[PDB]
């Protein structure tokens, strides 16, 4: 029963984005971590729930090298810092960083993190938890395919504040011969990267739907056969909305046999 949601619709805000509560992203997980010796909790990045017990996330949310005891992995919450009425918290046991990584190119972005519970079932399924469905290695969805995103980051590029509520946007793929540097400031673009943005220019709003800081390894879900399908995570962009520059993204269909591997089958 991957992929289903009941949808309620977002409210729109100041800035022309969306607010929405997490029962229309029930894959969206908020992972924290604690240096240890004591002084607060700092949100890290956002995730997704590809089965009971793995999260999917960027491996560039992994700075600061992390121990599992440190990292908390919370799912079910509509406000990034308010505690969600049917919240689950979990901590990880093991989480792997894709060892060809590359911090300068944001190449191979993607990271895996088994969740520990005294059960085989961590994550328990409800209106507010539940895994999207990952796409086989053929699914190439049609250029300009409308799809989503999630997260609780940042709402301007230069802002210190990260957002209080779960965001939703709406985008776009975009097609290959517009996802190069040529487009994204001559920055590289892999094989392994998919472009996509809100392609809804000029309106009132300076800027258009994108993730920006804080988003990252959360999903970017397209509807295909009548199931939310991950298609890719948030790696990484120039800039935040800035209107006709597309957001990049790991391409998981590049990841299932990473995923399948280091995940245990
Ligand atoms: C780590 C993760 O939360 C962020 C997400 C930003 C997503 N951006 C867009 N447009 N969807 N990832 C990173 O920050 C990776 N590094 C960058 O994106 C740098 N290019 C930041 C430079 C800048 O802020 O302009």
């Amino acid at each position: 029963t991957c992929g289903l949601r009941k949808y309620k619709e977002p409210q729109l805000h100041s800035t022309g984005g969306l607010f929405t509560d997490i029962t229309s992203h029930p894959w969206q997980a908020a992972i924290f971590a604690q240096n240890r010796r004591s002084s607060g909790e700092r949100f890290l990045c956002g995730g997704i729930l590809i089965s009971s017990c793995w999260v999917l996330t960027a491996a560039h949310c992994f700075q600061e090298s992390y121990l599992p005891d440190q990292l908390k992995v919370v799912l079910g919450r509509t406000y990034r810092v308010k505690p969600g009425e049917e919240e689950q918290t979990f901590k990880v046991k093991k989480y792997i960083v894709h060892k060809e990584f590359d911090d300068d190119t944001y190449n191979n972005d993607i990271a895996l993190l088994q969740l520990k519970s005294d059960s085989p079932q961590c994550a328990q399924e409800s209106d507010s938890v539940r895994a999207i469905c990952l796409p086989e290695a053929n699914l190439q969805l049609p250029d300009w395919t409308e799809c989503e995103l999630s997260g609780y980051g940042k709402h301007k590029s230069s802002s210190p504040f990260y957002s209080e509520q779960l965001k939703e946007g709406h985008v776009r793929l975009y097609p290959s011969s517009r996802c190069a540097p040529k487009f994204l400031f001559n920055k590289t673009v892999t094989n392994n990267m998919l472009c996509a943005g809100d392609t809804r220019s000029g309106e009132i709003y300076p800027n258009v739907h994108d993730a920006c800081q804080g988003d990252s390894g959360g999903p970017l879900v397209c509807m295909n056969d009548n199931h939310m399908t991950l298609l890719g995570i948030i790696s990484w962009g120039v800039g935040c909305g800035e209107k006709d520059v597309p957001g990049v993204y790991t391409k998981v269909t590049n990841y299932l046999g990473w995923i399948r591997d280091n995940m245990h089958l």
